[PDB]
């Protein structure tokens, strides 16, 4: 049988997630795509659901709160990154010891002490 085909496998994508994989690749070092132009909420959410990826609400952007605290990079300028990445791909290049991205990873984890000597 075929339930909720692409509905609950490919449709979406949870942004959230996205975001705090790509603050933990930031921690790790990789970040060529890290750009400094920010974007509104409103901007990103179009760019996500053009893109296949959920919209993004203040609630789910405080959960991100910390990890712009330990890198420097606001909240929008990372959804800015994510905004670039949405419309111009990885696919050629290496992020987190894969060439390819994650939304499976849990948030909030990069709160930690991960100044550069470990992260995990």
């Amino acid at each position: 049988d075929r339930q909720t085909a692409q509905a609950a496998g490919t449709d979406t994508t949870i942004t959230l997630n996205v975001l705090a994989w790509l603050y933990a690749a930031v921690i790790n070092g990789d970040r060529w795509f890290l750009n400094r132009f920010t974007t509104t909420l409103n901007d990103f959410n179009l760019v996500a659901m053009k893109y296949n990826y959920e919209p993004l609400t203040q609630d789910h952007v405080d959960i991100l709160g910390p990890l712009s605290a330990q890198t420097g990079i606001a909240v929008l300028d990372m959804c800015a990154a994510l905004k670039e990445l949405l419309q111009n791909g990885m696919n050629g290049r290496t992020i987190l010891g894969s060439t390819i991205l994650e939304d499976e990873f849990t948030p909030f984890d990069v709160v930690r002490q991960c100044s550069g000597v470990t992260f995990q």
